């Protein structure tokens, strides 16, 4: 059941920071998350394309990578300081877990680096150093109508919640809301290191799988716009949820599909949740509210479809059904 | 087939301005009309409520009247003059309508009125004189996060469109949108009076039925806090479809229903349709965007629930199936 | 004093359409009106720009040529047919005006118009004849997030309020609101065909002047990002007068000045006037809250500077101290 | 000149928490923060008034507290754990400076506190024991069109910055945002320990004063309806500054006076500072758009005026010109 919970102290995490994502067909990406979406390019190259949010200072939000088979390739942290990159190898080698450490990094802009096989089959990296590049908040002269200012979370499908939970805490992520039944047992979770109710949400299912990556806008007229240019260009048919208002974490969302089926969940309004005893919000599995505060009906791709993830080695990981 | 052009001018309407909605509780009705939606009292007793929106300088927009079952007793238009009340009662004469004129008006606050039984089976007044009461426009302290600002349009269900077209530009109608198949046949119209997109709209279906009235809110935002409150209370399972955008008319809109059942529609987003020559959108009957902009799913209540009308005497008017 | 009212009937007005405005440097210009602000372009050649804003049908809002002295060129009003095209010709011939009538327009897209050099020494054009471009309503794809969704209005400033009124009056534009003193003089009037608040303004001072041409937002967070990338750009220099809320009007405000110094206001906020008995709003002179609702302090250039407008022959008329 | 640096570690402050002001007419000022406002009152009697903002869980953001002089009797900040409040206790004793320990708290709702009259002169309370209330940020029902989610920050006015900010960085906050000239020398600092731009500020002037408390709002639109609802009460003269947009912080900001002249200020839009390398901004005391992105006229008031603060024994610290 439980992973083991190691000696050495874990890695200090910050918050998440990138996906490296595996697409099919780059340009077909490209069109998608630049020219639809409005992400920021930082570099890009034949086979590769490194993004970020308006407000991002680190080099990318988001790698875009083309390869055969469409995947997650890696979840990435930022760590609290150089040290803690020591820490992460030396906590994952403890457990047992396949680890792989670049001193050059694995993406270009991410320095010293560690990636890891997590005891729940994802490909985690946890790293410090980046290069900085010019942080775009003010330039409302490039702000659109719909634009993305930051990274918020990752949303990952796993079989076992309660050893997920579990496994989480012990690196240091507090739970601000989950969902449980009248015996205790978990059946999802919302986890965060940094001040928002999540950096990472455990759904269960069959997996590894992730199920989405999301970024905020500053308010909702702002996810209302993305659907609205969607249905100008005939492309509504990749809204798959929203918008509505989630009961667990209070966000106003959107959920839509890139070309190779990834889910973007694009929402707006957080709560603060930085404070040691920051009440956890327990939902109901029977609460119907939980999933909609409004009743919107359910939409059953969005419990079943998730994207593949990849090992170490880049191939796709067996989901567990 | 089509009703008859009558040879006197048709009497010059201005605008929707009321219905008079019969309700089975008029204290459960105040509740959700005034405690959850914000609309204001012009004045009410034991049997009757009469609200206004905020923009309103007329009486009412709305009138609540306790019955035994619940039904739509009168669709209002505003004329532009006195001598236009005449027009109306000649005009619907002609045509072989059963009217009734009062010079005291069938509501509180309302004066000289004509109402008929119209071709189509629906119970239409025709006013001009009215008492104005405080608009409400700059009261921001009376301003609710979800107020409804000024009463828009009503949406009849009829079997026979096309008739209901013709005989609504007879009076004076434009289509400012409209839905048609191949061979050229309407299937659903907007009209309008006043420069928005319709003062009333006519859906192909069994009738005579009220599908809905609407009330604007300012901005987007107004209309997201109705479904927070809704959710808040617990009674989201009240809100019936969206939010949204429709592709006809391009509104952003909610569909939620009363205690009764009768579907209220608040949305936001007009454009100016005054011009002379102003220029109808026909929309294909096969076209998904015409009823969702961003393909939200159907929600098969909204075609096949509506709300029974009366006849001048009080009875509810049979539907044709 | 008064402007006798001719035996003729005046035109029907439906509202105004376009203003026509002299730039002294069209490169200057065309990147303040089309990068910065985003309208768009009709069809443009090497001395002018035909603009027209989002959910315009007819060919244009504004033109810009190039001409030596900044100056207002023609208040476009669009009439109701051809026929009213006729009378306008009769009634500014009764009055003893000089009038142009050009059956082939004096712009492009723009059919048989009358122009005139009005009692107040306005150049007026009205037209009916139009050509129809797309109307870009729904082209959420090319929406900015300050996007100017409609052309609103014309601001006049001319020393003798109270006759410009009863001579406005005489032509069929009703009082939504005016500023009068104990005395019961007009200082202001605003004044409209359509039913918004108004189509033009009448303002006291030096003249004839155009105080501003007004556009307008979907909702208030539009004009707000026309702000934030006026900072990001820059010329924040340019920004007039606002963010505010106006008492008179109840628009939510922005005024800001053109290469030429030419006054742009956007707003965003209208309510219905339409009714034949729309209350008319009076403001105390002495009410502060008529300017601003929030008491924003005065800018004194709002009340010196104004554009000067042209006679038929293309030169300024001169403005009365 | 710089305050020492002692031996003993900092305590670690989580975020700035609740502020104590008096008020000369505890009537006349429940008018304004609830009628007006909409703060939460988690308690009150017949001398003091313990308020919250909408999404807080701990007792309350502000006490209200009548007295004979309008002043701030102690700006707080929760610390991390029980220990943490003994670690402020030596730390301050350490410095010098005058402390006084309350094992069952200086105000309702919280527990073992200390409080001292730090260097600058200014009443800092710390603690961790609260009382933990209702949390409301689901109840939409109680929502108001300008709701005051969270407390934000406190601004400090000091006469030697240089010295303030050495001090608050031995405390361990981090600055987001300076004001520096060529000479390199601090004219303003944004400090923070919590995730957003900053817990408090530090500006120079006569001190020690309190220059605001701020809270935000979940949108624009918010700060925008506090306006109106002032300006329809007719209180408007009541608005000092705004609204505008911060260069400085990047807040759209609108700053109030309560009855008692202190200042309020409610913005909305931050951005993360939590990544330990976070860039600092620093602007040039030269360069216009640090104050007001859009150029907004300055306002003098808010350079003069600003509240007295209180030394532990309730009588108010000269102020240093
Ligand atoms: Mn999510
Ligand atoms: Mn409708
Ligand atoms: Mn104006
Ligand atoms: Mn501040």
């Amino acid at each position: 059941n439980f992973v083991p919970t190691p000696s050495v102290p874990a890695p200090d995490i910050v918050r998440c920071a990138y996906m490296e994502i595996v697409v099919t067909d780059l340009a077909k990406s490209r069109e998608f998350y630049v020219d639809v979406l409005g992400l920021h390019v930082t570099e890009e190259d034949e086979n590769t394309i490194y993004l970020r949010s308006l407000e991002e200072f680190i080099h990318h939000n988001l790698v875009l990578r083309q390869g055969p088979i469409a995947a997650v390739a890696a979840f990435a942290y930022r760590v609290k300081s150089p040290a803690e990159v020591d820490a992460a190898e030396a906590y994952y080698k403890e457990l047992g877990c396949r680890t792989e450490r670049r001193k050059e990094g694995f993406t270009k802009g991410i320095g010293d680096s560690v990636r890891v096989e997590d005891p729940l089959g994802f490909p985690y990296e946890f790293f410090y150093e980046t290069e900085h590049v010019e942080r775009l908040t003010q330039r409302y002269d490039l702000y659109s109508a719909g634009e993305l200012v930051r990274l918020d979370h990752f949303n990952q499908v796993t079989p076992d919640v309660p050893r997920g939970r579990a496994y989480l805490e012990d690196l240091g992520f507090r739970v601000s809301e989950d969902i449980k039944d009248s015996d205790g047992v978990t059946y999802a979770a919302w986890m965060h290191r940094k001040q928002t109710v999540h950096d990472t949400a455990l759904t269960g299912g069959n997996g590894p799988r992730m199920h989405h990556v999301a970024f905020a806008t500053h308010e909702k007229h702002n996810i209302i716009q993305i659907c609205d240019k969607m249905g100008a260009l005939r492309i509504s048919d990749r809204i798959e949820r929203g918008p509505g208002r989630h009961g667990v974490s209070n966000a106003f969302y959107l959920y839509i599909l890139d070309p190779d089926g990834h889910r973007i969940e694009i929402y707006t309004q957080d709560y603060y949740t930085g404070d040691p005893d920051n009440p956890t919000i327990t939902w109901d599995v029977h609460d119907n509210q939980r999933r909609d505060w409004w009743g919107n009906p359910v939409v059953p791709s969005w419990y079943t479809e998730a994207s593949l993830v990849l090992d170490l080695d880049g191939n796709p990981q067996p989901v567990i059904v």
